[PDB]
């Protein structure tokens, strides 16, 4: 499976730890990782790739240029630009016809196969729906949304390549951002959203298993299918630490977060500069 991250020389530790995460909940599946690098330095480049199986022979670095999107709203601290690196997948990537997009702060726990395997049709995309966004009364339709659309998480995208690249997404994001942009709260996230609203493949949340996630253990809607979808199927296969706490900081409490220092410490090679972060 095609597997596809996006970061920046800042995140360049935490995405080989992501990365091994995928590849050790796929002992019998090539993993072909494609990152959309915006500013990874040359000795963390080969510092990834030296952890990653075979020694890094399945990982191709795709230069970005973050000022892309410097007109784009950026009012979250945790994050940086080269979040909104993935609107350009379509660009980007020439050789798939589906991916799988994960966020750094992702931590894989069990096969993501079924995820992989579900057929997108001429959706543009198969994602797990957001409780939080979801929870936050009137918001969804600041931004165009329906009350039966439902507002998913950006953090784990299955990805229609091939119908991606039949559209100019930046340019539709740029519009879109350009409509929204006095309203819109959570970036590139609400721009995925808004473009594709109604044409959405939702996966189980045991896909994408945030804080809200585990908290819920009132759903917002009786629409079974959104019951379903919401009502994750054990065991977690994504464990998703979105939001400021992250699992490469001190007292994370969020679930499962020691995984994290478990595959960290596990790391074939560790450079004295990665230390602090890990
Ligand atoms: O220093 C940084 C910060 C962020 N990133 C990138 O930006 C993504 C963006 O942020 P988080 O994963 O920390 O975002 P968060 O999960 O908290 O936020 C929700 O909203 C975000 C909005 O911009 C993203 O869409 C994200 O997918 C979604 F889950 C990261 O995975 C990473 O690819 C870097 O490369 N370096
Ligand atoms: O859609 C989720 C949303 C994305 C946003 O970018 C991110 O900062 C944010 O964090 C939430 C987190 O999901 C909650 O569990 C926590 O209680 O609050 C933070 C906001 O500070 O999540
Ligand atoms: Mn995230």
């Amino acid at each position: 499976m095609d597997i596809v991250f996006a970061a920046d020389d800042n995140y360049a530790a935490y995405l080989c730890v992501a990365a091994k995460s995928v590849e050790a909940a796929h002992p019998d599946t090539e993993i072909r990782f494609h990152v959309l690098d915006a500013g990874i330095s040359e000795a963390n480049r080969a510092a990834v790739a030296a952890n990653l199986r075979g020694g890094g022979g399945n990982i191709r670095f795709i230069d970005v240029n973050p000022e892309d999107f410097a007109g784009f709203p950026l009012n979250i601290r945790h994050i940086s630009i080269t979040t909104y690196a993935r609107l350009k997948l379509g660009e980007y990537i020439a050789d798939c016809d589906k991916v799988l997009y994960l966020d750094i702060d992702v931590l894989v726990r069990d096969s993501l196969t079924p995820l992989w395997d579900t057929d997108l049709g001429d959706n543009w995309l198969g994602a797990s729906i957001d409780l939080f966004v979801e929870r936050q009364e009137g918001y969804k339709q600041k931004i165009g949304m329906a009350d039966g659309e439902y507002y998913f998480n950006a953090g784990v995208l299955l990805i229609n390549l091939k119908k991606w690249r039949r559209h100019d997404i930046f340019k539709m994001s740029s519009e879109w951002v350009e409509q929204y942009k006095d309203v819109m709260q959570y970036q590139d996230q609400d721009i995925l959203n808004g473009l594709f609203k109604g044409g959405v493949c939702y996966a189980n949340s045991r896909f994408n298993f945030m804080p809200t996630n585990y908290a819920f253990m009132a759903s917002r809607h009786t629409d079974p299918l959104y019951r379903d979808r919401t009502n994750t199927v054990m065991p977690v296969a994504v464990s998703h630490y979105c939001g400021p706490a992250k699992p490469w900081h001190r007292d994370c409490t969020a679930w499962g977060a020691e995984r994290f220092t478990e595959l960290a410490g596990s790391l074939t090679t560790v450079p004295e500069e990665w230390r602090g972060k890990l």
